[PDB]
RNA sequence: ACCCAAUAAUUUCUACUGUUGUAGAUGAGGGAUCUCGCUCC
């Protein structure tokens, strides 16, 4: 198996030794913010935009339909939907003439409005939280945190900003007024207060905030400004109209008396200062200035309108005469009586779909009233000379508006980019560390030039480093960049090269080519031979003439491969006093590049970052044409010191300082490039996947490891092997002994209550952290004690295992061993503050002052609340089908002990369909259980449910060495009773919950690599991976919204450490997974990799021998089929993961039936 | 002098914790048979 291309980002730390230039832009980022200003027009602007969006009808309040989007919108948000519509399209062939005058609108998309829907109420819930948040009377830094994680969540890229596009893209045939023009103006302002409000409330993300942006390629920095401003002023002079003059722009000769009308029309808003342009400038903010093009819309509606109101009053023709509906008053009385004809039968054929009694008649009866719809418009579109002369003149107009708009869009982005790119970069190496090395933009020239001249690479400890990359993208934005505008000197010196139109005029952009390759190919050749592009290039000019220039190929992506595959190229120099005289010529900025581990020279081990970066620089990486590639382009961030806590010193630790922070992307194995898999069709996705399953064979598989699933503390893991798979239960049997044989080791903490003292006299607890006490180098140096007593505590202290089971919930890794207690802080934490959580939760509802009253009784004590848990806990559409009888029994199953009741086969299965996931509830683990219901002194009568019932908390086995059994619900009591002296808001708690969880999946993730690469080793082949139920693609509501529902963090984290080894299809995201043929069939499975997904069908508890009997309390098998438990497995619940792993083995060797 | 009993060596988390610190984990779903326009539902 051979790796992918990989690329992940890093960061470093960044020491300033003369920084008075950069530190400008920070001084100058300085900004005003105010909130209640800010919630006021946030609130008004949403106010505004349903207008705009949804259309009337209190029956069903839904986005209009006919509403247009542009393609630009689609491709940034809707990539999939666009995928398919394409699709849908292209299949279907209805492209007969293979290029066309397309449209597009929100009707013809599938599912669009349930997405911009949900959207909008997003956008809306996070408003009124604002409101709220503002209206607060929490403590202040409460406040303050309360409203930077609001504003954070509000400028994630999946919220205004996708709004802001949606609008700046959107337009309405049938706008009577001028609201999309206010909201199109609102939109900037609102931009830049969000802007400000971040810069202000929250200087202290840990990633810091961009400053600056600089590239190591010298294409793109030598850029020189261009007065822009002058430029845009010159473009906005051509929207100056006359009110005469808007006639003599089209070949309409209008009559006197209409022309005079539109004049009248138009000279309507000829006050007020106003003056008249041809269209709108949102970019500029114009207001006060009225948009002919809105006026004709307008009057074009509304005239509409009035005639459709007209023949719908079956009104007669006289009266039609004396309309002042000008530009339909002038048809003939045939042409008008032809119109009331088609109407009558419109309207004679909508009486009779009322009529309808079957769907096919209905069916044909509208495919009827549709083709007599299309009779009337061609009727209306063709006769009605006035309307057609109004319509050319329109479109006359509308175009214009439209050519100078374009212009300023891209001197406007253009404006934009060039704003970033502030300076060029360049890397120094003295005495085994780097330093970075920025230039400012307008030096660059002199910098260049001198570089050149210095003396080549030389045996010394200073040197010198300049990088130069070409890559396809690159090459296109440098060819067709802006060429619009003229400014693309790089563009005017090619400008022969491009192919010509009939007329010989040369087409400046990529649609000449027409989509074929075979041209794209040769003109890059081309480009690349030109020797003008030789001159601005750097490159590998012996190699390329044969490797590129000289050659053909298959198809562009092979080009494109070899392309990024060959142009690499670093350079070195060497020279006395460099650091200096840069600085003293060229205003040279300088950081420190450091890290914790970068100055200690203890090799030892260094942490996963630090060895790529060590490794890039390495001498045999450039013999490799760089196996480990570095991207031409950084960032730079700026971190201000949080201090809000009073004076007394605390002690030195990053936040008690500013900080500077670097921004950098990596690559690995570059010489092996794969098509990048991401949103596709169905069918390339089946095709793709599937090939590269085929990958394997049946007879490599060795082993197989089952993921068990359950509830929020994560569960077991286990192993399989095919040996297991004998003719006889004894043969069985006696086979799963040979633990000794298939086993893994484990180590165990006798003690969790251990301690010892060091030479400072401070206590240390073996459960608070056991690296101290495992690692021989810790201990000794901590306690100065010889090897044989290190010996000696070793192993009184600790204890060896074999299984072929774990409880993955407080595994850890530590020293190249797994230790199955290690690590009881992490979860201790996150199922407390899992039980606050629910707590705050529980108390916020019922805000009304009647019998709040949460009792944290304990047990369920009751009946009807017993009924209200199972409700809780079950799926609404099973649960639906159940009789009060059958909900009786069902809480019965649930609560009673399995041997009460001889529950019938039917029963068990319709139940074992209802729970979300199984448990024990009333002898095993003890969970604590909410309710609020109680008014008074409870009675099985009255004390309504509603008030809902909750699973707050569990109690582990050992309670905890951590704490005290009766400060724990005395923690846990307070937190209900207490609720004002805990000053934390629940908008923050989520984010500190969300941490914790993925912090843990980290210890599961160390362990399964850890037991895979043993195990590989040791074997010799690769396993499998099963994990019951594929989680991804649930909708992840209520609580969970912003919890994180630990499986699928794990579905994720499991996937991307993998990935590195590629056992995987390289998939970017998961989201892309077509999951749907999973459901509901024992015998599937889906294939992804070495990785894999089966349906779960609640198979826990079941023998592992004899199938039939169940495992419930004892170690051997009640079935007689001389299983045990005892020595194999840590704990039946074990059971759980083996079973699921052999499941999944079956069914792998059944999918290969009919291909291998 | 007990309640706003909280915080705490890191590129950054999580446990811990003070001057050779220790254990495990660790990246970013944005690109050209164009662009911008007009009927009718």
């Amino acid at each position: 198996m051979e790796t992918y291309k990989v690329t992940k980002t890093i960061r470093f730390k960044l020491e300033a030794q003369n920084v008075p230039e950069i530190q400008k832009d920070i001084e100058g980022l300085q900004s005003e913010f105010n909130l209640a200003n800010f919630v006021s027009d946030l609130k008004n602007y949403l106010d505004q935009v349903r207008n705009y969006l949804f259309s009337e009808g209190k029956e069903h309040v839904f986005v209009n339909n006919k509403i247009t989007i542009k393609r630009e919108w689609l491709q940034n948000h809707a990539k999939q939907e666009w995928v398919d519509f394409l699709e849908k399209n292209k299949r279907n062939n209805s492209l007969n003439n293979h290029t066309r005058r397309i449209q597009m609108s929100i009707g013809d998309f599938t599912g669009l409005a349930s997405k911009i829907e949900g959207t909008f109420d997003e956008i809306n819930s996070i408003c009124k939280g604002l409101a709220d948040a503002a209206g607060a009377q929490a403590n202040k830094r409460t406040k303050r945190e309360r409203t930077g994680l609001l504003l954070k969540r509000l400028q994630a890229r999946k919220a205004l900003p996708s709004l802001f596009s949606l609008i700046e893209n959107s337009a309405d045939k049938n706008e009577t007024g001028n609201l999309s023009l206010q909201l199109k103006n609102k939109s900037i302002l609102i931009e830049q207060q969000l802007a400000a409000g971040v810069q202000t409330f929250l200087p202290a993300q840990s990633g810091g905030l961009p400053v600056a942006k600089a590239s190591f390629n010298y294409y793109t920095i030598n850029k020189k400004p261009v007065d822009f401003g002058n430029e845009k002023s010159e473009l906005e002079s051509r929207l100056k109209i006359s009110i005469d003059t808007i006639f003599k722009l089209t070949r309409e000769n209008f009559s006197k008396k209409i022309e005079e009308a539109i004049t009248a029309d138009i000279q309507k808003e000829l006050n007020n200062g106003k003056t008249l342009l041809l269209g709108d400038v949102p970019m500029l903010g114009i207001e006060n200035y009225v948009s002919l093009r809105q006026i004709l819309k307008n009057i074009k509606s509304n005239q509409k309108k009035a005639f459709s109101d007209l023949m719908q009053s079956g009104k007669n023709y006289n009266e039609l005469k004396a309309t002042n509906l000008y530009l339909l008053n002038t048809i003939e009385q045939r042409q008008f009586d032809n119109y009331k004809v088609k109407t009558n039968e419109l309207e004679k054929l909508a009486v009779k779909i009322n009529q309808a009694t079957n769907d096919n008649q209905k069916k044909e009866l509208i495919s009827n009233k549709q083709r007599v719809a299309k009779q009337r418009g061609i009727i209306m579109r063709d006769n009605f000379a006035t309307w057609k002369s109004f319509s050319n003149f329109y479109r006359t107009i509308s175009q214009e508006h439209g050519k100078i708009l374009a212009l300023l869009k891209g001197i406007e982005k253009e404006r934009t980019e060039s704003q970033l790119l502030k300076y060029w970069a360049l890397i120094l190496e003295n005495n085994g560390q780097h330093k970075l090395i920025l230039i400012p933009r307008e030096k660059a020239a002199s910098c260049k030039q001198w570089i050149a001249s210095l003396n080549p690479s030389g045996d010394k400890l200073t040197k010198l480093f300049w990088f130069e990359s070409l890559t396809y993208r690159s090459l296109q934005k440098l060819c067709f960049g802006f060429t619009e505008n003229g400014n693309n000197k790089f563009n005017k010196n090619i400008q022969n090269l491009l192919p010509k139109d009939n007329s010989r005029k040369i087409i400046n952009g990529e649609f000449a080519f027409q989509g074929d390759e075979q041209k794209k190919i040769k003109f890059y050749q081309s480009v690349l031979e030109s020797k003008y592009a030789q001159s601005v290039l750097n490159i590998p000019i012996q190699q390329v003439q044969a490797d590129i220039i000289n050659q053909s190929f298959a198809s562009l992506d092979d080009f494109q491969i070899a392309l990024e595959k060959i142009c690499y190229r670093l350079f070195a120099v060497v020279e006395a006093n460099i650091e200096a005289e840069l600085l003293k010529n060229d205003k040279a900025q300088i950081f420190n590049i450091t890290s914790s581990d970068l100055r200690k020279e203890a090799k030892d081990k260094i942490k996963s970052h630090t060895q790529i970066w060590k490794a890039f620089w390495t001498s045999e990486n450039k013999q490799n044409n760089f196996e480990t590639r570095l991207n031409p382009e950084i960032t730079i961030t700026y971190r201000q010191p949080k201090q809000s806590k009073i004076d007394r010193s605390q002690k030195n630790n990053r936040y008690l300082h500013a900080q500077y922070t670097l921004i950098t992307t990596i690559s690995e194995h570059s010489n092996s490039p794969t098509k990048i898999l991401s949103f596709m069709s169905d069918d390339e996705f089946k095709s793709s996947v599937d090939t590269f399953n085929k990958k394997f064979k049946k007879d490599e598989i060795k082993f197989a490891f089952g993921i068990d699933n359950g509830e929020v503390e994560l569960s077991t893991l286990g192993v399989y092997f095919p040996a297991f798979d004998k003719t006889t239960y004894k043969e069985k049997v006696a086979e799963l002994e040979k633990v000794n044989d298939y086993g893994f080791e484990v180590l165990t903490i006798r003690n969790l209550n251990y301690k010892e003292t060091d030479y400072n006299g401070k206590e240390r607890k073996i459960i608070q952290n056991p690296s101290y006490f495992l690692k021989k180098e810790n201990y000794l140096r901590t306690f100065n004690k010889s090897e044989t007593a290190y010996q000696k505590m070793f192993t009184e202290q600790f204890e060896k295992k074999k299984l072929l089971t774990l409880d993955l919930t407080t595994a850890k890794v530590i020293c190249g061993h797994i230790v199955t207690n290690g690590d009881v802080p992490a979860l201790f934490n996150l199922w407390l503050k899992h039980a606050q959580r629910n707590i705050f939760e529980m108390n916020d509802h019922i805000q009304k002052e009647t019998a709040k009253k949460i009792v944290l009784k304990n047990q369920l004590d009751t009946d009807n609340e017993k009924l209200k848990f199972a409700e809780y806990i079950s799926k609404e559409k099973e649960f639906g089908k159940l009789n009060d009888d059958e909900k009786m029994k069902y809480t019965k199953w649930i609560f009673e002990d399995r041997d009460q009741n001889n529950f019938t086969e039917v029963e068990n299965k319709k139940f074992k369909r209802c729970q979300k996931i199984y448990g024990n509830y009333s002898t095993k683990a003890k969970a604590p259980v909410l309710f609020a219901s109680c008014f008074i002194d409870e009675e099985l009568q009255s004390v309504t449910d509603i008030f809902d019932v909750r699973h707050i908390f569990k109690k582990r086995e050992d309670f905890y060495a951590l704490k005290t059994e009766e400060e724990i619900k005395q923690l846990i009591d307070s937190y209900n009773t207490n609720r004002a002296s805990h000053d934390i808001s629940n908008e923050e708690l989520d984010l500190k919950i969300l941490n914790t969880k993925k912090a843990l999946v980290a210890n599961a993730v160390g362990v399964i690599d850890f037991l895979y690469k043993h195990y590989e080793r040791r074997l010799g082949g690769e396993g499998l991976i099963i994990k019951e139920g594929f989680g991804t693609g649930k909708v992840e509501d209520g609580i969970e919204k912003f919890s994180g529902n630990i499986y699928r963090i794990l579905e994720r984290k499991l996937y991307q450490k993998f990935q590195n080894y590629g056992l995987v299809p390289p998939i970017k995201s998961l989201m892309a997974v077509r999951a749907n043929g999973i459901e509901n069939n024992k015998n599937a499975i889906l294939q992804l990799g070495n990785v894999g997904f089966i349906d779960p069908a609640g198979t826990s508890q079941e023998c592992p021998v004899c199938i039939e009997g169940r495992l419930e309390h004892t170690t051997t098998c009640p079935n007689k089929c001389g299983f045990n438990s005892e020595r194999i497995m840590h704990s039946n619940d074990g059971i759980a993961s083996f079973n699921i792993a052999k499941r999944g083995f079956n069914n792998f060797v059944k999918s290969k039936t009919d291909k291998q």
